[PDB]
């Protein structure tokens, strides 16, 4: 027999309990439940002791994993049975097998077991360091949401924080720029707009000081993250790693400039200055 | 603004918010669960200080109780303000009122917070010793259910145990008969009967041994449990206390004997004998 039910849990007995389960009986078990883990326990155990449970038995199993086996009487000790040990499933999917080899010698009054469903708690993040939430962690029954701190954006993803830096203009001939909450780690998702432009007469100089750091590989130039600057009709970039560019001239009075940032990365940003 | 909704859990800003709450608001919030707890907790809180918050606060109150007060700024200590502690309602109903007086002085960013629902577990029973499980609780969430030790029938009230004791009758001249799972506390809510008949020329004698317990009151002659017995055309009863009844001879063969056990109690029972 294939039964297969949710709800929120259940009670499930072998064969003919309380009474003796019939003989060369076969039977499983299909439990599911959407956002959750299953959780099992036993209230009564007693079936027929083997080796290894193989005559008489019940298996806790998911799709590609085994959870466990029991067999035996739970009156004996040194078993393998489950007694008050409590089988929880990693994911969401418990499937329960009980087989009755042939015959019994003597009448066992078989098994009383009872599950539930069990919140998964994605602040605690079971499985962890996955995809999860940039800031802050918010764990309701039956899944979760991440929110940001003061200042911070919540991206489409729904799980980075970003921030708008696109909001500043920087007229006067001398000053610093630098990346948002600096020298702290740069906000995940974020495109930077820093303008720069002068009257005529000025010519403004570029030059990099303190520590300079952006995701990066030794591999193509800046697939992460990165800065490129953009003076009169010619452009320079994009930038990235620990090694901060060396000082740039620019003749002309107009300077845009943008600073990327993906959705991973814990580097800490940049910091440079302008003068004419 | 009267605002209210359920989900499985919600985020609630002041006006305004993340900037300065408006001047004169006044706002409230109705927040309810089917079968849980409300769990509430900040994670901003920004406001007008004043005396016991008579200005600018936020109000945690259910039905018939006010649960707690909050104002002034999170920055400062020895404060009234919530933190990181976390209130919880005791029923399923929790309200939220915000309120600014008149104006204020300098402007406050308000408060930002995230409510929940959260499993009420009636294993721990949460207010305890009132109706509950007889023998086996079993909790799920959003509520419970019950259920009994082996040979122990679950009643149609679905929370106490009994058993069938009306399957038994006695042939034999001498013979001593008890209460069910004597000498511990019979079964709540259960009916025995007891037949005892003999060949003609046969008078039938009936004693009280060990201990007799039954529950009772110094007022009217056995509400709750009792012992009732019948033989021939006049019967004996009820019986129920400490103090068993004395012995009693009955001239006819035919005997019937009924004992009942309410809901309640924890009353261990009797033993008596009979020989002819
Ligand atoms: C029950 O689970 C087994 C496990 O492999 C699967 O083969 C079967 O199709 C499932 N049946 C139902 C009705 O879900
Ligand atoms: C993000 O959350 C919003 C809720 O407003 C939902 O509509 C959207 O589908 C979600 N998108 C992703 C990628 O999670
Ligand atoms: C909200 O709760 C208050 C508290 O007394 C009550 O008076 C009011 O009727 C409730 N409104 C709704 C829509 O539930
Ligand atoms: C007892 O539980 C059964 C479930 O089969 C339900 O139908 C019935 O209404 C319940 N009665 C009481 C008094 O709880
Ligand atoms: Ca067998
Ligand atoms: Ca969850
Ligand atoms: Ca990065
Ligand atoms: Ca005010
Ligand atoms: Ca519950
Ligand atoms: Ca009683
Ligand atoms: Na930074
Ligand atoms: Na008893």
């Amino acid at each position: 027999h294939t039964v297969e039910l949710n709800e929120m849990f259940g009670q499930i007995q072998s064969p003919g309990y309380p009474d003796s389960y019939p003989s060369d009986s076969e039977v499983t078990w299909n439990i599911t439940v959407p956002e959750f883990r299953v959780q099992l326990y036993f209230m009564h155990f007693n079936l027929e002791s083997s080796y290894l449970c193989e005559y008489d038995y019940v298996k806790v199993e998911t799709e590609d994993q085994v959870l466990a086996t029991f067999c035996g009487r739970e009156t004996t000790d040194t078993e393998q049975t489950p007694g008050q040990e409590v089988v929880l499933s990693p994911g969401s999917f418990m499937s329960v097998t009980f087989r009755s080899d042939f015959s019994n010698e003597e009448r066992f009054t078989g098994f009383d077991a009872h599950y539930m469903a069990v919140d998964v708690d994605e602040c605690k993040e079971r499985e962890d360091e996955e995809l999860s939430c940039d800031h802050y962690c918010h764990n309701y029954i039956g899944g979760y949401y991440c929110s940001c701190r003061f200042g911070y954006i919540l991206h489409t993803d729904n799980r980075t924080c970003r921030v708008e830096c696109s909001g500043n203009l920087f007229t006067q001939r001398t000053g610093t720029i630098t990346s948002p909450d600096y020298p702290n780690p740069y906000p995940k998702s974020s495109e930077c707009s820093y303008t720069i432009d002068l009257e005529e007469g000025f010519m403004v100089t570029l030059h990099f000081e303190d520590i300079f750091d952006i995701e990066d590989h030794p591999e193509v130039p800046c697939p992460y993250d990165y800065i490129k600057i953009k003076a009169g009709s010619k452009v320079w970039g994009p930038f990235c790693g620990e090694k901060s560019p060396e000082p740039i001239s620019t003749q002309s009075h107009s300077i845009q400039i943008l600073f990327r940032s993906d959705n991973s990365g814990e580097n800490r940003g940049w910091r440079l200055s302008y003068r004419a």
